[PDB]
């Protein structure tokens, strides 16, 4: 009747030829974005350092590995990392980057491995748990909530938190989406954490679902060409009383706004919020 | 305003979430296969380890990597292995192999890299030239013809050729489409370069534009282990004939070399009664 | 990677349904256009009370629909030019004007094919009609992708270009202003019909309304539609342009005169304008 | 998740605005197309309208309606015809036509409805049964086999016997896929149901599943007047020998069943290859 006949099923790939999309104007512009911004602000790393040594922290998790810039950084630092993320296209880099690297007895014992959020318990072989999780760059924003309840949100924060060792700590971030949603305009570079020595175009896109903010979408453009993200759009409110719940209380909350501690009704309006917790039971 | 719109691009990943269709149903079924396809006969073992022998190649050049099964095998025999292919998906299973065994140092000497045929002169750096070249299961037939007149085909194989040095060989095969064509349907699941495992039911589908073959497509229906389970996914082929394939091999080099088809590993000579279902073309280049 | 279709997108074949015919969604939708095909009272009074308080007999309906406007108009012996650009919605105007085809007043309807963007090429006119209406929210239903809502100006300037001098426009438009606002836009408000869960979607562009979409339910299966969320604000400046000014502009409120600052917030605003010049 | 947001929902319309893809490129072209069928051969009307006087054939069931070209003219001929469709983009052209030529009483009388084949037991009310039921223009390959055991054929192919009352007639044709198959080519542009002023070239897919066909694919090229642009449709290939066991199988084999090659009688292994294979069958009763 009226089906479509696809030469290879979706997701499958074949030796010799690129995989799916691989290579399209959206996936290559998006290439030069994740690598135009492969930097990192000292503020930044002055920041990070400070709150992992200042707590006796020496094995670290990055469950948003990404690309690995962060967790390059903190194995260049004598930190004992386990790099881990969802996506394979991500961690291509991160890998590529490790074996160029393989000399260095620190990119040696770097372990970088495949996870998802939604099954960290089991895809992750813990069990002592770590003395640092690190969720930075607002990558928990990617993860949608596509089931209606935030549910989908709360499995994830509850694995990623039963993956930190009793007195551990966990630095979770997220962009300031109760501003963005307000002004309905999202500031383009305006980041904190890599240089943008790129041009970039964003167009911010909200959408309102009986009056509840459901998503952001960003359209990148640059020259002709552009690629889209979507983020789910936290308010600081919220989140703190979810990312909490996924401890069960037992957890010493804290807030910065921007690398700098936040007050409520503050004068400074944050770009990123940035929630770090002690288990403490 | 009829036109769908998407929460990101088409081929964009983000930290966090798996990548556009890596966990759907035919894509976990996929990866079943291509991990039943890990283990090698030992007949085709003793044939191209034979094959490589009897020219003194040394330095080999894989430009269908895949997940790398045959070229773990040349890397332990001694080789100077580099790999190479198009798909990232596939190629990350052979990373990961010779990351776990990277202590070994004949696994720390081996090479993989992206590089794409069509581009295969810009993608890997040889200038020099390759003791042998492999493209082995069947590989080359993932390549459609879009345009119609096979030049992607030729250029591909420009490219490959390109890579064997003078006196140089390369080891390129498909399977017998001859006998696929004629009789619509795929061999009864007999494979000879690896042994299949994994059980599977397999659709045949030809498509045939202005009487001339365009495409076979194959559905594979794999009994997964659980649920005796039935998922299945599919995949397509340029249906090759033996003689449009030999004239196409020889061509990539100018005419300039010698040229011999296997049969599964023992020579073909036509007519023979034995049908094969692959053809290994092996060719010496002259200079 | 491409994908193969047995037939083109937009072709028919002798023999089996057109594409997408009969889904779950066109399914729940023709139930939509049909469990609410009946009429205010309220409504047919204010129609039928301008129309004819202004001499006006040849009516063009630029959104015609399912014909349930016309019909009416038809029934009280008004020169009906009824048109619309979907042919699927037409279909049931037409259907129910061969049912009806003995009466003579039926057999003098004209139902057409028309597209706003190339109104003055598909209506031959010449004349003008004394009076043209768009009523039902339909002008919404045209999105705005070039970007600056010249797909509007020129939508309205050829609705416009359709009246003869003198003649009237009935062009209404929900009450957008309050549904951005609130969010929510009132479920289910008796003031055209009488027939679901409704869920309001909207999406802001660089703080830009951009548009709103709705999901209609019923029990296991549902339909969507998406509007531009017309300001009254912004529609009035938009739709007095497309007449150049000369008109004698106005605006209701649910079939009654509107006044800014106002203390009943209107669903649907009906802006009513005779050509002047 | 990656799932797409859609402005309206599949197969819904909204005033004002254009539905779906009646505006696209292959639309457009599509559209050329059917208006140019419009117009049928002097040889094609002698022989319907010859078979079914010979017949006495007064009320005239058309199964595959479309854009009414062959309902027209049964009208215009004295028939009592009822034409039927299930695409309403095609039935719209034939309304069209009754609704402009409503004065004169034939067409007054014509009725025209939508009707899927598959439910046409219950689409259409007859009870009784029609001197004829009529199916041309190689309309019924359009219906695939989805399922794979072309279940949907002979459900289609019995609630249209059905149609036919005791001694009744059913005229139903198919394009000669025997030829078609083997060749893998569809014949040189040469019609014989109508005069095809418009020029066309052909791109033949054919489709075959575990060596057996299963569908033929055409890509129409035309040569627009200004400016070539082109527009697909596909066929279940039926083949004579399968066509007649199915049609006669409709009918309980309770029949008398004569096939034609191009109006013509066809004797098999006869020198002249047909282009279309036309299916007579006489309902016993
Ligand atoms: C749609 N099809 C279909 C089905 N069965 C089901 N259940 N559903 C379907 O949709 N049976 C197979 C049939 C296949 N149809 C087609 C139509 C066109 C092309 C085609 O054009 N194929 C060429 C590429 C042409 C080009 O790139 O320009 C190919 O290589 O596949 C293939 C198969
Ligand atoms: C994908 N979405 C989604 C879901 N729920 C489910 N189950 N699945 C989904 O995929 N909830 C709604 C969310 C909506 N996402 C989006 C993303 C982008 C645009 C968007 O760009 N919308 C504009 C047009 C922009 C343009 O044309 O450039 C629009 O008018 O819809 C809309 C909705």
């Amino acid at each position: 009747v009226d089906s479509v006949y696809r030469t290879r099923s979706l997701g499958v790939a074949a030796e010799g030829i690129p995989d799916q999309y691989a290579d399209g104007e959206a996936a290559r512009v998006w290439q030069l974005y994740i690598g135009d911004t492969r930097s990192r602000t000292a503020e930044y790393k002055a920041w990070l350092l400070g709150l992992l040594r200042q707590h006796g922290c020496h094995r670290v998790l990055d469950v948003a590995c990404g690309t690995g810039v962060d967790s390059i950084m903190l194995v260049e630092e004598g930190f004992s990392v386990t790099s881990v993320d969802a996506s394979d296209k991500m961690l291509k880099y991160a890998l590529k980057e490790r074996w160029n690297r393989r000399k260095e007895p620190a990119f040696d014992k770097w372990v970088i491995e495949e996870a998802n959020w939604l099954t960290l318990d089991k895809d992750v072989p813990a069990g002592d748990g770590f003395d640092a999780v690190i969720c930075l760059g607002n990558s928990f924003a990617h993860l949608p909530d596509s089931k209606g309840d935030q549910s989908e949100h709360r499995l994830a924060l509850k694995n990623i938190a039963s993956m930190v060792r009793p007195g551990g700590l966990l630095v979770i971030d997220h962009r300031n989406y109760d501003y963005i949603l307000s002004t309905g305009c999202a500031p383009p570079g305006k980041n904190i954490y890599y240089k943008s020595d790129l041009t970039k175009d964003i167009t911010t896109s909200v959408l309102t679902v009986n009056n509840k903010a459901h998503m952001v979408t960003l359209d990148y453009t640059v020259q002709f060409s552009k690629f889209r993200l979507s983020y789910y759009p936290h308010c600081l409110a919220s989140f703190t009383e979810l990312v909490q719940e996924a401890f069960g209380g037992r957890c010493q909350h804290s807030v910065l706004g921007d690398f700098k501690p936040y007050r409520p009704g503050q004068a400074y309006v944050p770009c990123y919020f940035i929630h770090v917790l002690k288990k403490t039971g």
